[PDB]
């Protein structure tokens, strides 16, 4: 008759946010049978469920759940096994340990029967103990014995209906098949990364005890914090809050002359939104996706509009991203950029990518696998593409294809594994209701034409060079160098002919020119420009 | 009674300030504001950086600074046994006292410290290393569960140190377990002055040092010189000086008469610099002697032109932004002298760090070895404000016997991608 739930409980009291569906689901397939009047359940001819598995990315609050589910229940305090703590040197004692503590339920069932209080067991990181049978061909084989002991103990000739087991892990692909099946560990559950609304919920939950004592300036607002915080885990948000508190407090302390803390400014303690922002940009750094630093490294000297082609390219990219965002017949898209060397394809790609405002971005550049072998490169590609599938919309910019695969003209000689890997990957649609964009760059179109790759890409874009005196003058004006008189003579000796050069080249030459004396700089520069004389 | 000058670690002010701010702040501010707050205290610190910056000294002194029980030390993989289920027992024994103190007092417990020298030795990425016995993965799991398990702790602080900050498993470096991670790098001129001041304090106290020696010259003349190496130098020169007085070849003898007055002069320091100490991230005079054999003679105009062009490029790299990387190629017919000249240019660039990579020290190697050596040299070069690296006879480094032709591609790819890699922003 006694209720299995504590008379005083609340879903807001436990303090978990953003996992409402998950909490609702388990209860539905778990506690639904233990609260209803027993009579129908006895007429029901049913056995309560035994076993639940929680698997997902690290530090995602997986454990918090176990703690507050143990606390919620109106039953005995559960038993916990902090990983592989049930190993003994003597022969036959691991099995005795694992069998012990599994028999209080047996005793109470054989005593009362059908009226015993629920028992609860916890097996943190089950993966240490339970592993593939026939694997781990090391010595003493104790693990293969213990797994069989467990299997039998939880389900066998003997029946038990008052025990609930819970296990958390980080590698759900290593557990024994049998264990994870009906009757044994059942209703497999997966904890995923949060959305922005979940981030807001977590931030509000963690920022409730400070607003309740007039400790926070009205300047700070949470919507921004939820916006900038991208690819963040609850632990990361808590750490950010802690760092903000620490830096705010530090202002009142004095060091290098022993420890001093004023008790006057103390009473006027306040935290600043700007302080939060500074801490966010300085110390905390997520480990899932890309960060502003990557873009700041790729697009070094920014972007300048020396002509209409750049605007045209940007417009085309905007149209592509909009289509992929809103289109539904075509869950996949791909665009190939082309241009002669030293045109700046990398920077334009990076910029269009950044402008998408997508959740999951990533940049796979050749200079992150120096000296590797073909297999390592393939596995890296596999992992990078694998991560994207677990989101809703994303864009990956593969750069320098003609390097990922090597096309030394001699021969020719080009690895073959990488090529096929890519040619396949670029036609594998993701799981249902998800969207991806694959932006590639190159500098040798004809070779790609020969390799029958040019028909896999959906479309193409062309990036030209600077090929007009007016454009060169505009670029020089924008940069702000060799101006005034200098500019006066340069325009004099250039407009009466045509030019052909890439922006990078121009930058290095301008630099070199300035490094000479101020009595002959223009001469130097103009002289150099002639040396680089060519045309299509 | 503690002060920052007493410790004697000079030149790491910013790092110490940040560590104090991030790890000893909530324990100093009055516990009333902490009660009204929910600032759960941090429980992880990691240190990494090239050898010779004394990561250990830091730890030793910071441990001393505390006033709540001496620390517990683990020396490398000390906690290991052959009986099953024993290393984990040793691991668990570490936290018993803290657990008991927390249970008995709760919020009125003192601080417990744990130090893990060469953490990498035992802690490593899971799922990769061949744990034939399996102790490594088991220990990793045990630590991960104990540090942050269902039960919560608030009075422990772990400091780890390692020169290889990649083999550490990612699961341990999330904000929950280990938050503050710091790099310790080479020192600057001011740091060198600070260190030299410290190491040579008692000596000044007892008038054992001649005024003939100056400290500013010592600081300037020594560049990219690891601090430890500064201490080493001081000690070596001192030893030389004090030996001068002893006169004994076969039968040991001490000339007390000459020992009445003892002082150290510049000459000892100069000799020690020339002969005794040899920096690693510094520059060495041997290579220049081994490459420019018969010197340089001006037999015609072209040489001056070439030298002038070289220094122009040097200037550009030293005094420009927007172009942190510049590369120049020299070529000519064979047996012409297109090797030494590059070394002369490098010696004239006056950069703190210079290095020459040749096929001479790789003969008989295989491809992977050649790629690894190149990567290592450039990785080491990446750690300084300025640098100058020479590659001699790219041809042989790739192998190109004309028949076929026949050459290795892996090396070519490597060198190619390499030449277009930005230095760590700022150098
Ligand atoms: N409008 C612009 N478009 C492109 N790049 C620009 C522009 N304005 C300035 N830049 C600078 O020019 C350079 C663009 O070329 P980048 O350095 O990315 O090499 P790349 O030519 O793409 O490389 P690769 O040789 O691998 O093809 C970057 O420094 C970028 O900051
Ligand atoms: N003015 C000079 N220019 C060049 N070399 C000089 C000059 N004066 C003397 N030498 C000597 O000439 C030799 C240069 O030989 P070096 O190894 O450069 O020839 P190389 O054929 O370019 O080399 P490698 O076969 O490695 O390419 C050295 O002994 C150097 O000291
Ligand atoms: N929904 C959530 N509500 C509150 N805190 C959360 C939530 N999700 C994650 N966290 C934070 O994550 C941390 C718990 O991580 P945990 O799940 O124990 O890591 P692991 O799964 O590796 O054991 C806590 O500090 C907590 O503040
Ligand atoms: N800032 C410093 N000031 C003075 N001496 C220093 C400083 N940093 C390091 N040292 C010296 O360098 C050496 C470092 O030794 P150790 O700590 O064992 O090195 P590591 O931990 O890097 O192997 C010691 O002689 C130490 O006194």
């Amino acid at each position: 008759r006694q209720s299995i739930i504590n008379p005083d409980w609340n879903f807001e009291k436990m303090g978990i946010g953003g996992l409402d569906k998950e909490f609702s689901d388990i209860f539905r397939r778990a506690f639904a049978s233990r609260v209803f009047p027993p009579e129908i359940v006895e007429q029901m001819g049913c056995k309560h469920v035994k076993g639940i598995l929680l698997y997902g990315p690290p530090g995602c609050g997986k454990t918090l759940l176990a703690r507050q589910i143990g606390k919620m229940l109106n039953a005995r305090e559960p038993k916990v096994v902090n990983g592989p703590e049930i190993l003994n040197k003597y022969v036959g004692e691991s099995e005795a340990n694992i069998r012990k503590l599994f028999a209080d339920a047996e005793e109470e069932q054989r005593r009362l029967g059908a009226n015993s209080g629920l028992h609860i067991i916890i097996f943190d990181e089950i993966d240490a103990i339970c592993k593939q049978r026939g694997s781990m061909a090391g010595s003493t084989g104790v693990h293969d014995t213990v797994v069989n002991q467990l299997l039998s103990k939880i389900d066998g000739v003997e029946q038990l209906n008052n025990i609930l087991v819970i296990g958390m892990t980080n590698r759900p692909d290593l557990i024994d098949e049998a264990l994870l099946r009906p009757g044994r560990l059942e209703v497999k559950m997966e904890i995923g990364l949060p959305d922005e609304k979940g981030r807001l919920q977590i931030l509000h939950i963690h920022t409730a005890r400070m607003r309740g004592h007039q400790l926070l300036s009205a300047d700070v607002d949470i919507k921004e914090l939820a916006v900038e915080t991208k690819n963040f885990s609850g632990a990361e948000l808590e750490g950010l809050v802690r760092a903000a508190q620490s830096t705010a407090m530090n202002r009142h302390i004095k060091a290098s002359t022993k420890v001093e803390v004023d008790m006057e400014k103390a009473e006027s303690l306040q935290v600043t939104r700007g302080d939060f922002l500074a801490s966010l940009e300085n110390d905390i750094k997520p480990a899932f996706g890309t960060n502003q630093e990557d873009y700041a490294s790729y697009i070094m000297n920014g972007i300048i509009k020396w002509g209409d082609p750049v605007t045209r390219v940007l417009d085309d990219g905007e149209l592509l991203v909009q289509q992929t965002k809103n289109s539904d017949r075509t869950p996949l898209v791909s665009v190939l950029l082309e241009g002669p060397p030293h045109s700046g394809k990398t920077a334009l790609a990076a910029k269009i990518a950044e402008e998408s405002n997508f959740p999951f971005i990533k940049i796979c550049s050749p200079d992150k696998m120096i000296g590797f072998s073909e297999t390592a490169k393939c596995q890296a590609m596999k992992k990078i593409f694998d991560d994207a599938y677990k989101s809703q919309l994303s864009c990956v910019v593969v750069d320098d294809i003609e390097r990922l695969l090597d096309y030394v003209p001699i021969g020719p000689r080009f690895s073959n594994l990488v090529l096929q890997a890519l040619l396949v990957l670029l036609k594998k649609a993701p799981p249902q209701g998800r969207k991806l964009l694959i932006i590639g760059t190159t500098s040798r179109k004809d070779v790609l034409q020969e390799m029958e790759m040019l028909n896999a890409f959906s479309t193409t874009i062309h990036v030209p060079n600077i090929a007009t005196g007016e454009q060169l003058l505009e670029a020089l004006e924008l940069l702000g160098n060799f101006k005034d008189k200098e500019r006066t003579t340069i325009a004099q000796q250039v407009k009466g002919k045509k030019v052909w050069i890439g922006i990078k080249k121009l930058l290095m030459l301008i630099e070199m020119s300035l490094q000479m004396d101020p009595e002959y700089r223009v001469r130097k520069f103009l002289a150099l420009l002639r040396e680089e004389g060519a045309s299509p």
